[PDB]
């Protein structure tokens, strides 16, 4: 019920977030040793947006010295400050503090919910565009340096970890809704990781094939998902539905809403149909120039990863109850 002991997994969230941002900013090679104006500009823009939106939202939520210290700490590493503040609140609750339930450790749960929400925002403003852009660059110019691969993997693990952690916080920071344990959080992270991996690989392949049609596809998918969600606090509901529609481009937001099997099946069918269409079109439009006889593994790995992601999702869905 209380007295948190597994703070190591919360510390691992700090490691994952810092690894993501550090690997993303390590792409200064695209401007210093391997100077590329477009790639450096895109990566820097994504990193700046992801690391400034979260900072602004954290600032938007004891003399003037403390105010200045917290302001500087925000401006530099606000998200990591939130993580270590969560750790400190948990430690203080464990040590003592048998006061009213006002601030016993619900302060820690509130802080964890806020930091997971900020992590999700940063992961869908920085990690997802960074991952897709890096995959598109890898497939556009076939030079998969270990730095690019590690940065893409860091963005992917940040995205999947953000999804799993947000689901944990949502199941944690409210009454009822039985809390989800790390044994299920890791499985959800794995299925998000694999499904998003397949999705972004297909996105990169179809982008290299015809990015002009890929942009129309992405806006059409966002519009369709937004319309589906609004089909299922006056304009704030519409804004939240549009945000969930943006989330639906890559992964599945997992709105419980009672029965969810039908919506999950429809979303999986839509994404599988889109991925199959993109893979088939790219394969039909990859023969000229470089006729890759090894492109068959390049399409089989995507479908194997997608199948493993679906299998992990089914395993979590079945074993949670």
């Amino acid at each position: 019920r209380y007295s948190l002991w597994d703070c190591l997994w919360i510390l691992a969230a700090v490691a994952v977030y810092f690894a993501d941002v550090g690997t993303d900013v390590w792409l200064a090679v695209d401007y210093y040793l391997r100077g590329q104006r477009w790639w450096f500009g895109l990566t820097l823009f994504f990193v700046v947006l992801g690391s400034l939106s979260v900072q602004v939202f954290s600032f938007r939520w004891s003399f003037c010295i403390w105010l200045l210290q917290s302001l500087i700490h925000i401006l530099q590493l606000g998200q990591i400050w939130r993580y270590f503040h969560t750790i400190y609140l948990g430690i203080r609750s464990r040590q003592s503090g048998e006061n009213d339930r006002w601030r016993f450790y619900w302060k820690m749960v509130y802080e964890y919910a806020d930091v997971s929400m900020l992590h999700l925002l940063a992961t869908f403003l920085e990690s997802a565009p960074q991952l897709v852009l890096q995959l598109c660059i890898i497939v556009q110019t076939h030079s998969l340096q270990a730095l690019q691969g590690f940065t893409a993997a860091a963005s992917l693990v940040s995205l999947a970890w953000a999804l799993a952690s947000y689901q944990k916080a949502l199941r944690d920071s409210r009454d009822d809704k039985k809390p989800i344990s790390y044994m299920a959080v890791i499985i959800q992270f794995c299925w998000h990781f694999f499904t998003i991996a397949a999705r972004v690989i297909t996105f990169a392949l179809f982008a290299s094939v015809f990015q002009l049609y890929f942009g129309i596809f992405i806006v059409l998918h966002w519009c369709i998902m937004t319309f589906w969600i609004v089909h299922c606090t006056k304009w704030e509901e519409i804004v939240f539905d549009m945000v969930v529609g943006i989330i639906y481009i890559f992964s599945w937001f997992n709105v419980k809403e009672g029965r969810t099997r039908c919506r999950l099946f429809i979303y999986y069918f839509v994404i599988l149909l889109e991925n199959t269409a993109l893979s088939a079109l790219w394969y039909l439009y990859k023969a000229p120039q470089i006729a890759d006889a090894f492109a068959i593994p390049a399409l089989c790995v995507v479908f194997s990863s997608f199948l493993t992601g679906v299998v992990f999702m089914l395993m979590y869905y079945a074993f949670f109850h």
